[PDB]
């Protein structure tokens, strides 16, 4: 599932995401969720 630019790195979810190197999926963190 998932997808993305393979090596990249982004939000996604309300954290913080890392798009893996396949373009679906991504290592992520978490933390608050900012919104604001």
């Amino acid at each position: 599932e998932i997808s993305c630019e393979p090596g990249k790195t982004f939000k996604d979810k309300c954290n913080t995401c890392r798009c893996g190197a396949d373009g679906k999926s991504a290592a992520c963190t978490l933390k608050a969720c900012p919104n604001q």
